[PDB]
């Protein structure tokens, strides 16, 4: 018959861009079909919305032409039971991976056959309309109900609704869903097939609310608002039908309106008889923002003239105005600063199935790290996400599910009018679904699809239908006519990237180009792959200095956190750079500037502390009373002035004494540190009575002082062994190190098969930095009046070229201390080294690492503003960052003192300490393959290269963070317990 | 199987707005696939383009579900042979007439089943691609080739192409076309189904030119041009493929360019490898316009690197620039004045099948009547029409086939995103087909569809794809954001029509509204239904006075001409109002201003003539040498100054001594007449010796003078009979007439079932003008010294109210002359009468009508500027205008003398003379039902109402042309041969 798979799978609707759906209902805001208005007001669950999530029968087939006809009537015997909201590649049916003919898809199209057997009660079948809703099905699908074909759907990321009234019988019914892995829609979504979102049954009355959308208008000072609500009905029009729209703040009704159906005259033929526009006046409305997410409840009742209710719908309403004025994006008349992050829908252990608790955890983490905006990365999200962003407060950019980055002209589809219908569906249905949410402030036309005329047409469509929101689009150079905002991807603060026909100007230069008036917000910046986010403070200095630089979205929230939502160290950096209080020090006065636009600092307390080399001396706490965008002066008490040598540090932090909806009591939101005053140590070490004794064989230099011994290998010139009593302290000799295990930013997109030679790791490998051999040049050993002096000279050579020369002096005096001075010259023509330091493997393993230096968390020369100077004590495992792909990690900069076991190192250095060598980190592909080595590897660097982070496919370490000086000096004193 | 009608007619693609085609090829400019470039250059017929027009088998079925399956393989036995380019309602299968559920169409859908059996030669099947082209199929159709389903098509007014390569066999093949009368596309085309355009087979090579479009760029003074030609290939790309674009003026090549494939970089992924853009420099190009349609020939050759040609295409190229600047529409830098007309595709006797000769005849007639622009009324035309407009010179507005005027919100579909794909197809495919034509200067988004967001989206699409042409759209008030031109329908010169939400301002007021900067061109004005076009001169006075009033398109070319292309009298008016030479008189000097923008008057000769009461006295001829938009002064020779009584008239006309492509030698293009000087007649009639003798019975007054007798009925008061010798001269008594047979403008849209009371005919009927009865009040008869005086008074009364009073004097002197003075008073509260005159039925029928008065053609008080004062002699049949719906017709205004048979009437009057009474014209629905009456009906009016013409659904007669004075006087002398 006509419902057999032979007839249905004959036109190949999945290989036709002109067919994106069959028998699919219109798009609309989410509906519950409440039959009592009190349940709609309180958002209570509706008896008319029945979830079909749960156990479904599933079968897998290589191609759609391999499914038996009997599947249409009876479930297959070998079918496996699954939970329908899921991806079938989470169960071992076909292999998904991360990674040609625009209309055609491969003939071997993996096919999932879902089926459900369910009861429909008689009341639903007696009257009204029953529909099935698929919140998301990846690629395309065909639907059968009790063996009769219903319809066809595409656009995985938006709901597909089908009228099931004529197909449902009494009692048991069977739904059969054939889901294809690829369709023509895959060319706009350029894996992970299946029914990955919720499946529901909705019952509406015969006459019903078919649509409704709300808008807010304000006077000049936002003290008066008009809420306009347009309501569309479908069904049989009657003269007694009424629509009431009521606005509620809590349990208190603030406005209400009622009217029959029939709108104003639109043109010569009249108006809409099935539509009604109600206008509600709200005096002194509580405005919505991310800082204070004030919400109202709008209840729309379709009833009769006498008063019996037919059906009620409801939504949350936020009174807020978004507009671009004089080149500035304003919310409620104030210039926004977007502390945004890009976020994909990725469950920690369920693929693309997003549940409520994961969303709440993510929102809490983002708000706790000073994010106020989120970008729906390249497709519309679960509808619950927008509700949660309304309720907690987060600016949302809603993005159409259009992504054609694989195209070689890259606008081949988006400049073709034959693809205009498919793109128009993906834009219009998203706008029709999500236009009522106050959190959504910007529409995005999609991601990386070039710039065609379809983009301009859809941009103009959105501007006509919804003028309340700006439209942004990155594509064709991030500044085309299809965007209201210049929205570059990974443009840099100061350095231009003049690519042909799509240059990435520096954002400062981009703002001032001839004729350019628009605000700039980066849709993607600060790529967080691996050990990254160097140079973030430069971006935020630019954001705060330039009015039309209004922020951006950091790429990949999850990423800034691990899959289990464990935070990356760079997240701390972001939290510090995006904090809402800026601090200035002048003498003994702290100026606190609030970066809040709307809220007073009513839950803020300023704690301060003064410390000398990590030892606290004075502290206090001052309540903050700062108006939005205002300033508060805090005069400090007379600060201590110690006579003891050391450096005075003043730390201030902002604490929230009370808990909020998103933070616990005592939450730290902002902080800052200053150097107050330094006293230089002029006290001399008291002269010792003993003198270290030197013994010289041809093999080694041996120095003895009490129970301590130092042995230098004369063949190699390096300190080879150390003895306390009779215990050897070293496993590997202390030797110079100029390389690091490459980071994701060092590697770039360089591949073993496809080498990119501009990458840092490629330049280091070609120069022979990893294969350079140390050759001893001079070695002298002398006894002074009160010490022993060892001097050595080493040259590192590769293929006849000297890359580095290291000259070192070792002074061992009568107190047991060993001072090491290192002077290194680097050839100007070799690539700048990743580091200049010393490396050794300590024989003993200790539980704790103590250090007077910067920060508790890993910090680097170009990512260290969020670290504070103090005395830190951590477990050894806390000194290693478990990046998925192993690399150099765990460095602590600005370190004056390091204590590990019985060993102390003093000076001015960076260090990392771990159980993994740089060699093992380089040669291990995944972090689970790492194995702890016998002792502790210590890397003490005098100098270290920046890590970059602007992007991960080109060098991004700024010149001020490269080791280009050519000559380098450092000193470190090594002592033991005594 | 899957090709059976059961499977194919199951998804009901004709009831789904989301399916407008299946397996349809892309849109492109017309292709011939020439295999030798010399044939492409000379536009010789191509052997690769084979017409399938001719004899086809046809069957008719009530519904698509009534067609037998056997039709798919064998032709039906009862099938009738027809010519395929035709409408099947021209053969009696279902009834077409002139005159609910947006997706659904009636289930009783009349279905035409066409079939063709044809030979395909082996060479086409060996290699290459063979496609079938349907230039037009009304509504929707399904296609089968040799029993296998090919595809589905909609959008009747654009070609549908299908690849037939896999379906064609050797020798005989059968095509089966199922054409439905209605589809969802009918909601955008709101009859006359069938295959009404040409059907062709096109053979292209395996690698082929798939697209090409040309653009012209100019410097500031148009002395240098760059022709940019973008060429798109489809097929297998090779490194030796080359594209050559050559430009030819006649047989002389002016430019040429060659390049391999591969365009410039468009974005990060590169450019188009299958596209090439060639730039050609043309120095001092001959510019295209309607006045001088200079054309070049562009030949595009796809060949190899060695030189063998693969395939050639060609087009005509016009170098011209269209832009809107400072609110003015400029062509080649000059402000256009659009002398336009709306033209439907309507064959005189073949329905909607348009052939070449009809197009050429229409273009010649339009150019001969001073039209320079044509509007494709509501759909794209036959592709040959645009070529003919390129070659002869006519500005063309190309309109999308979108028309939803039946919708009750009237933007219900065009504001719905679910209808955006269907509308986008109709716009994009038209632009893709017609963008290379120089005649097309404006894109139109459609007709009467309200204003939705789809209109804005498609407007922006056109502006992105083709910035070389302005986009206009009437809908939602004719001044929305979806139009570059204010393009009202039937807006008036001075009177506003403030409708709710779509006001029709006066065009003068519309121009100056706050914030309005755009030019105004009426897409429809001067409705020409029936006896119409009154007030046209007001429109053209406004056009010439106001710079931003740049003309308009007169509604319905065919209409301004009858179906057989016989011209309406108002066409003359249009020709006079749109003439390109304006004339001013000052003393004896004529100032001639040229309205041409580009051409010198090199084929123009000014003839002049001076006449006294139609008797010529002096004439001459002066060559015209006028620069574009310049002036020429012509001093007249010493004009005659007669002493004889009469009025001197100066007539000038512009003659084209040489023939053109569109006009014959001696063509008259412009003319003008002035009154020079009048001499009043002060000579007295010599006193007569005889005196008319009066005899008075109670029944009548009888007056005798020689052989002449006049008899007045004393019961009625009217002159009842006249005798010359013994022959009665009258059949109906000479009586006052205040009514006329209503015109289409008098009736409006008033209907017998649906009466519109504001219409003029309704107001006259309600007032009793047609039923008013004359009642004699006074009647006196006296004998003077040398005459007889009859005085009568009549009152016209209806339901107790006196509407008109007529007082008349009759003076019969000794020369046989009868002077009649008429004084009429009209009640101020009755509607103003259509006329005030006398009416009689003359007993004799004469061959000719002679008159000293205005014009040879029918002219009216508000349509008479094109009539000239002279002595005119016409046959009686020339005095009747055969309007399809009979009405008042044939009036000649400004008439001083009228001669008919032996009768002469002198004075200052209007008249019409015919064989049909006003009563018969009123009571006859169609002109073929009219029958000539016994004698001649003469209507001599002292005063006549204007006819209107601004529209035909509301009163449009201006107040200066209504008979509102309340009192009226006229005089007429009636004499006979003597």
């Amino acid at each position: 018959i006509t419902d057999s798979l032979a007839v249905v799978l004959q036109r190949r609707d999945w290989e036709n861009p002109g067919v994106t759906q069959l028998n699919r209902l219109a798009a609309h805001p989410p509906f519950a079909s409440w039959r009592n208005s009190e349940e709609a007001r309180t958002d209570r669950p509706s008896q008319q919305l029945r979830s079909l999530n749960g156990e479904w029968r599933f079968a897998w087939f290589p191609a759609p032409e391999a499914v038996p006809e009997s599947w249409l009537e009876c479930d297959l015997p070998e079918a496996d039971t699954v939970v329908v909201p899921s991806n079938w590649q989470m169960h071992g049916y076909d292999a998904p991976i991360y990674t040609v003919n625009p209309p055609f898809v491969p003939t071997e199209n993996p096919t999932g056959c879902y089926s459900l057997t369910f009861n429909v009660d008689e009341s639903w079948l007696q009257e009204g309309q029953t529909r099935i809703i698929f919140d998301g099905v990846n690629s395309a699908f065909h639907l059968w109900c009790n063996g009769r074909w219903v319809g066809y759907g595409q656009d995985s990321r938006l709901p597909s609704e089908f009228d099931l009234s004529a197909f449902l019988r009494a009692g048991e019914n069977r739904l059969a869903v054939m889901v294809l892995r690829w369709s023509d829609g895959s060319y706009l979504e350029d894996r992970m097939s299946g029914i990955f979102r919720d499946v529901s049954l909705l019952h509406k009355p015969t006459t019903q609310i078919s649509d409704f959308h709300v808008a807010t208008r304000f006077n000049d000072d936002f003290s008066r608002a008009v809420l306009e609500a347009e309501v569309q009905m479908c069904g049989e029009l009657r003269d007694y039908l009424r629509v009431t729209v009521s606005l509620w703040q809590g349990e208190t009704q603030v406005a209400s309106g009622t009217a029959p159906f029939g709108g104003e005259i639109i043109d010569e033929r009249g108006g809409y008889a099935d539509r009604v526009t109600l206008r509600l006046n709200v005096e002194n409305p509580k405005l919505w923002s991310a800082e204070i997410p004030n919400l109202y409840r709008a209840v729309v009742e379709l009833h009769t003239a006498d008063g019996t209710l037919i059906e009620a719908e409801a939504c949350d309403v936020g009174f807020r105005e978004v507009r671009i004025e004089n080149g500035l994006l304003l919310l409620n008349g104030k210039p926004l600063l977007i502390r945004g992050v890009n976020r994909h829908e990725h469950h920690p252990l369920h693929g693309q199935v997003m549940d409520e608790q994961t969303m709440v955890q993510d929102i809490l983490l983002m708000k706790q790290n000073n994010f106020n905006a989120v970008r729906c990365s390249h497709y519309p999200n679960h509808p619950l996400w927008y509700t949660l962003c309304d309720r907690y407060g987060l600016y949302v950019v809603d993005e159409a599910n259009i992504e054609t980055h694989g195209m070689v002209p890259m606008n081949r589809l988006t400049d073709d009018p034959r693809w205009l219908p498919a793109m128009s569906e993906r834009v219009t249905r998203m706008v029709q679904r999500d236009r009522n949410h106050p959190s959504v402030i910007i529409w995005s036309l999609g991601n990386e699809s070039g710039h065609g005329a379809n983009h301009d047409a859809l941009y103009r469509w959105i501007k006509s239908v919804d003028p309340s929101r700006p439209v942004q689009y990155e594509g064709g150079g991030a500044d085309t006519t299809a965007t209201d905002i210049i929205c570059p991807m990974y443009a840099r603060v100061d350095e231009d990237q003049p690519f042909p026909a799509v240059p990435k100007w520096s954002i400062k230069k981009w703002l001032s180009l001839p004729g350019e008036t628009r605000p700039l917000i980066l849709c993607e910046y600060a790529h967080a792959m691996g050990n990254s986010l160097g140079g973030f403070a430069k971006y935020w200095q630019a954001f705060r200095q330039y009015p039309r630089l209004q922020g951006g979205f950091v790429w990949d929230w999850v990423g800034l956190v691990f899959a289990d939502r464990t935070p990356h160290p760079a997240l701390t950096e972001a939290k510090h750079q995006q904090q809402f209080f800026q601090f200035r020090l002048s003498g003994q006065t702290i100026e606190v500037t609030s970066e809040y636009l709307f809220r007073h600092s009513d839950n803020e307390l300023l704690h301060w502390m003064v410390a000398l080399d990590g030892k606290p001396l004075a502290s206090g706490e001052v309540p903050l009373d700062v108006a939005p965008q205002g300033k508060q002066l805090i005069e400090l008490p007379e600060l201590p002035q110690p006579e003891s040598a050391g450096q005075l540090w003043l730390t201030v932090r902002v604490v929230q004494p009370n808990a909020t909806a998103w933070s616990e009591a005592g939450h730290i939101s902002a902080w800052q540190q200053w150097r107050l005053a330094e006293n230089l140590s002029v006290t001399l070490p008291a002269a010792s009575h003993a003198i270290p004794h030197l013994t010289t064989s041809e093999m080694d230099f041996c120095i003895e002082l009490g129970n301590k011994r130092w042995q230098f290998n004369r063949q190699s010139g390096f300190l080879s062994q150390m003895w306390i009593g009779d215990k050897k302290q070293l496993l590997t000799p202390l030797r110079d190190q100029f390389t690091r295990a490459p980071l994701d930013n060092d590697i770039g997109v360089s591949e073993a098969t496809r080498i990119d030679p501009n990458a840092w790791v490629e330049r280091w490998k070609a120069a022979g930095h990893y294969q350079a051999e140390a050759a001893l040049l001079q070695c002298t050993a002398d006894t002074l009046a009160d010490a022993v002096l060892i001097t050595t000279a080493h040259a590192w050579q590769h293929q006849g070229k000297t890359l580095f020369i290291s000259r070192k002096t070792y002074r061992i005096d009568g107190s047991g201390q060993m001072a090491i001075t290192v002077d290194v010259e680097v050839a100007s023509d070799t690539p700048h080294p990743a580091r200049i330091g010393l490396n050794c493997q300590l024989a003993q393993v200790a539980e704790r690492v103590n250090w007077l230096g910067l920060g508790p968390q890993e910090n680097y020369p170009d990512r260290l503003t969020a670290a504070c100077f103090d005395r830190w004590d951590l477990p050894l495992s806390d000194m290693y960052t478990p990046y998925v792909f192993p690399s150099e990690n765990g460095l602590r900069c600005g370190t004056r003192e390091l204590n590990y076991g019985p060993h102390q190192w003093r000076g001015d250095f960076q260090f990392n300490i771990s159980r993994y060598s740089q060699q093992q980190l380089m040669e291990t592909s995944h972090r689970h393959l790492l194995h702890a080595e016998e002792g502790t590897w210590l890397n003490i660097d005098g100098f270290h290269m920046g890590i970059g982070g602007d992007d991960s496919w080109s060098p991004s370490v700024s010149a001020e963070f490269q080791l280009s000086a050519g000559r380098y000096h450092y000193q470190l004193v090594w002592c033991q317990k005594g």
